[PDB]
Parts: C-alpha cells; structure tokens; sequence
C-alpha cells in the first residue's frame, strides 16, 4: 500500500461519467502486485455499470486477469450477470462449470469455497442463486459419474423465500446429494425435504420425486424429529403440508407420529381460533381429521381414547386426554366421534374408574349442549344425530341388563 490509494477511490466515484470515465479508467491501467491491489476496484466498477463501455471494461479485466476475498467479491458481482453477459470464464460459466482461468481454478476449490461462503447471504440477488445452485448440482453430478455444509447452506437459503425455480432446483440437489449418500445431519435434510415439499402436469412429477425421496431416506430418529417440528413450526406451515401430501407407508407412519401432538398444540389456541380471520383455516384442518377417520387412521381411536389409554392416578396426563378429546369432539359430525360399540364397552374396560366417569359425563355435557340449540359453530345431520344418540343410548342400556341381570 501506498499513499496512491485516493486516487483508486477517485475512480468508483465516477461509477458509484459513463463514457469519459473509461477513457483513464482503461489508460491508467494499461500503461503485478498493484494489478493484485487495483483489481477489487475494476471488479466493483464493471459490475455496477453493467448492472460501447462493456467491451472496453472486459478488455481491462482480462488484461487483469491475464486471496479468498477476491474470489468471494468476484462471485457475489459476478454471479448475476453470467445470463446478461451473452470469453475463457463467460463461456463455461454459462453452462455453471469452473472458469478457466488459473488464479483460481487450480485445486488445493477456491471458486467452491468461494461460492459457498458468500451463498449464506440471506438477501443474495436470485439471478445468482439459480446460477449457483445449478452449479452445485453439476458438480454433485461430476461426483456421481466416479458435504454436510453443502446441505446446511442450502438449508440455511431455503428458509428465507421459495419459488418454484428454486424449489425445483433445490428438489433436484438434494436428490442428488441423497443418492451420492451424504446422510449415514438427517434431521437437516428432513427439515429441507418438509420445506421443498410445503409449497407443491408439471407438478406432478416432481411431486412423485418428492415422495420418492421421502421413502428412501425414511429407510433410515424420523418420528422423534418430526414431533419436534410439528410442535416447533407454526400450524399454518403444517396444515399446509398436510394438504399437500394427502390432498383430501410414509402418509401412515407420518400421521400415526404427528396426529396426536397436532391435536394436543391446537387445542389450547381456541381464543385465536374463534377469530372470523382465521376461520378459513379451521376448515382445512376439519378435512384433515375426516380424512384421518375416513379411512385412514385407526390411531384415531387411540389418540381420541388417550385420557385413559394412558394409564396414584397421573392427573396430568388425563386432563391432557380430555382436553384432546374435547377439541376432537367439538370438531366435526355432532354424535359421531366415539362409537356406540366404544361407549358400551368402556364400563369393562381395565382402565381407571374416573377417566371412564370423565368420558360419560363429558359425552353428557356435549349432549346438554345439543340439545340447548348451540351445535358447533355452522339440517339433517340434526336428524342423524339423533339416531347416533339412540344407538348410543340402546347399546348402554344393553350392556347394563346385561351386566346387572
């Protein structure tokens, strides 16, 4: 460094005119270890005014060009511009190979690591990302014709925004990196698989791949994390995903681990729930427990059941059974939830004499409610309802001359 330096400064001035600049710009230069010193200003000023003096300012840079700050201010510029540029460096960086040039190409990688540092910008232009995702998914290819930060990088990118690019090429990736066998970390490439996923003739297809993918990391902790994320992650995002993977085996294994813990969370939300904003949300997640019944999910049962399948008495556990049962109950098809053959049977049942108790006075309640007018918040289910009651009623009276007589 020497006193010079003021002068470098001068000329992003003119660029931070446009024809008289380039005129010194290019002679100042032209007439190695200042050429080191002066590039990052050329860099700078070429992909600002980019962004007749193109063909003079690429002459400059290859003059130049013809230590890992460098590169990493050389790609954060540059990456953008590689679709718009339309030549050792431009040509193969078209099709997202490794420049040409020798600076850096040579290998210990720096054009990787690069890349991959400054890619953890959270507010990178897209133009680039597409670019450098593709990029890695060449190299992945490279790698499977003869990581981890690869996969938190792209984590930590996805997060931020999805598009359907991006989803795309981020789908395509981790496809890639799946079948190089980069994860034995797994609860990072289940978290990006839920994400990719969340947002999905074109879509089909990829959707097949998704559940594909799905199928073949699930081979090898899934049910333990995908509690946590339930729990963790805001119900939007999971009825969301819901949706998109059964639309109304892993859709058994998935319900069957995450069902009960979605019951438990959204039951002690009712205040926000009642809110006319949220209403339409409430409706998709009415779907998604039919759908459960339908056909589906015989942990239906169990889960409604968990006040006294889960069983001095744990007090806690029960009240959250009952609290799971009422949101369940209170939820869709008045009468309809637990069976005839449920509330006959459960006076034998080997199970605690105060959570069966609990149920049938619970039932009961619900029962008041119906009758005083107030049904859940909305007709012949009316009429059914009370067919559902009577067979209630009928198999209780059963059971009881039975037992007693």
């Amino acid at each position: 460094p020497l006193p010079i330096q003021t002068f470098l400064w001068r000329q992003t001035s003119a660029f931070l005119q446009y024809e008289a600049s380039c005129v010194s710009f290019e002679r100042v230069l032209v007439e190695w270890e200042l050429v080191q010193a002066a590039l990052p200003h050329v860099l700078h000023c070429t992909a600002t005014l980019l962004s007749v003096a193109e063909t003079k300012l690429l002459h400059t840079l290859h003059w130049m060009l013809l230590s890992m700050a460098t590169v990493e201010l050389f790609v954060f510029l540059f990456a953008p511009l590689v679709h718009r540029i339309k030549l050792v460096i431009w040509q193969p960086m078209w099709e997202h190979r490794q420049p040409g040039v020798s600076g850096f190409t040579a290998l210990v990688t720096y054009f990787d690591v690069a890349v991959l540092r400054c890619l953890l910008q959270p507010h990178w232009s897209e133009e680039g990302t597409q670019w450098s995702l593709m990029y890695y998914l060449q190299r992945l290819r490279h790698m499977l014709e003869e990581l981890s930060v690869v996969l938190k990088a792209v984590y930590l990118v996805l997060n931020h925004d999805i598009s359907s690019r991006i989803c795309d090429v981020a789908l395509n990736i981790v496809e890639c990196l799946l079948q190089l066998g980069v994860v034995p970390n797994h609860r990072l490439a289940l978290t990006m698989l839920i994400k990719i996923v969340k947002s999905l003739l074109r879509h089909q297809v990829f959707r097949e791949n998704a559940q594909n993918c799905l199928t073949k990391l699930y081979k090898l902790q899934f049910r333990q994390t995908m509690r946590d994320y339930v729990n963790k992650d805001s119900l939007n995002n999971v009825v969301d995903f819901l949706h998109a993977l059964l639309g109304f085996n892993v859709e058994g294994i998935i319900v069957s681990a995450m069902f009960k813990s979605l019951i438990t969370r959204c039951a002690s939300t009712t205040h926000e729930l009642h809110s006319p904003e949220n209403l339409g949300l409430y409706c998709d997640i009415r779907q998604l427990v039919q759908f459960i019944k339908e056909a589906h999910g015989n942990v239906f049962r169990r889960v409604a059941l968990s006040a006294l399948l889960d069983s001095v008495v744990n007090l806690g556990a029960i009240r959250q059974g009952m609290k799971r049962f009422q949101f369940l109950l209170n939820c869709c098809e008045p009468g309809t939830i637990p069976d005839a053959s449920i509330l006959a049977a459960a006076l034998d049942l080997e199970a605690p004499v105060v959570a069966r108790a609990a149920l049938f006075l619970e039932c009961a309640r619900f029962v008041h409610r119906c009758n005083r007018g107030n049904w859940p918040e909305w007709q012949k289910l009316q009429w059914n309802a009370a067919k559902l009651f009577y067979q209630w009623g009928d198999a209780i009276g059963v059971r009881l001359n039975e037992l007693c007589h």
